[PDB]
């Protein structure tokens, strides 16, 4: 059966040799790992992706704004990770992050980001809907490593910590260049999945959004908010 | 087995979900089709491709030139045909047609190529290594047409006609935008799987080039020239 559990934003067909099932990235076209999870960057184009022909739709204006103006439609390199430098305008660039976010100011055409960034700290701070108490810190620990350990296959060793308190939550993830091995995923990449999972547009087959019960009771989750720490800080 | 026909110019394995082939095109890490053809720009991409890490290999330096002035690493648009813009890497920029050959004089990074130009007509000019006598133009018609049939995946209708002589052979091929249909393959991609076989440097996984036998004589081609027409002129 021709699906692509870990990036439901892709066309897949079985007009492979001898039936194969072939599986592409939409938009993008990109060549996507269904066994593990598919690059921000590809997904941000994805996500963008400029119906092929609108016909009976409307397009966006170039005066319509959206809610983060932190959404564009990026340019990836050949092995799916950002490129240094984003130039989606007209003549305005800018160098972003491992992750996806601008590291400098906008300049011109002639602009030359050398390095793609390194996004290695990540702190994810959730706040979740009061239930009549707090529940117990042990449980919340437990669940949220078992969560990026099993549902976005982030080695559990990148999990920094997870601090808890009245309402609001917190993850910490580090993940050096150094410590970095082959075929391991992306904090950043485990940081996207987790955010579109909280915000109820997962990129999974099956799913639908995060369930997130933590011992018998649910855990919904109203405030997310994400930060991002490079090793050389942007220089603003 | 994870194998992909019709491109051999791929990276598969098996690490697919539930061991899935999964394979992507080298030099862009693209996407491919393994049932049909692969575009000419994404097979460009991957024949200079540049090794990840030569360690003991190189780079062809600065000021070394090679046989043919018209490869180049291309930038290939999300579908896999070629960009209409062409930037190397430098300020020197120009448009190409479908085929993905120049079509304007060289200019700056202000250049606009408002579309990307089709080459509607393909003519190849092949010269054999002369046998005790010619063959039939019957046997000839029938054996190239055959070729692109079957094993290019070329519908009929697009090998618009072959001549014969003394030794020179000739083969027209006609495709509009019009005439193409879903999941035709183009004429663009079924010459340069051609031009790649004649030259003994098959992009097919089992063969390495080209049999091209005619009645069982052995068909060996010294010379090929092979004309793209647009259907608008190249201007200059
Ligand atoms: C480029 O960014 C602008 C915001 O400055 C946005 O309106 C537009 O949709 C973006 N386009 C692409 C192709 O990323
Ligand atoms: C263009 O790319 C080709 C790739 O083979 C390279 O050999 C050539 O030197 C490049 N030329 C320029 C001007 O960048």
């Amino acid at each position: 059966n021709c699906t692509c559990p870990t990036n439901k934003m892709t066309v897949c067909s079985p007009d492979g040799p001898g039936g194969r099932c072939q599986c592409r990235a939409l938009g993008s076209g990109m060549a996507v790992d269904c066994s593990t999870l598919t690059s921000k960057c590809l997904l941000l184009k994805a996500r963008m992706s400029a119906p092929k022909n609108a016909r009976t739709l409307v397009r966006p204006s170039e005066h319509a704004l959206v809610d983060n103006d932190g959404l564009y439609d990026p340019d990836c390199d050949p092995e799916g990770r950002f490129k240094a430098r984003q130039c989606n305008q007209t003549s305005v660039c800018w160098c972003v992050n491992s992750v996806g976010v601008r590291r400098t100011d906008k300049g011109d055409l002639s602009l030359r980001c050398d390095e793609l960034v390194r996004t290695h700290h990540i702190l994810i701070d959730l706040r979740h809907r009061p239930t009549a108490g707090a529940f117990n810190h042990s449980d919340l620990d437990a669940e949220l490593r078992r969560l990026f350990r099993e549902r976005y296959r982030l080695h559990p060793k990148f999990v920094a910590a997870v601090h808890y308190e009245q309402p609001t939550i917190q993850i910490e993830l580090r993940q050096n260049t150094s410590q970095k091995a082959a075929g391991d995923v992306d904090i950043g990449d485990a940081a996207y999945y987790f955010e579109r999972d909280i915000k109820g547009e997962s990129l999974f087959q099956g799913r639908g959004g995060l369930d997130l019960r933590v011992r018998g009771e649910p855990l919904q989750v109203e405030r997310t908010l994400i930060y991002y720490l490079d090793e050389i800080p942007p220089k603003f």
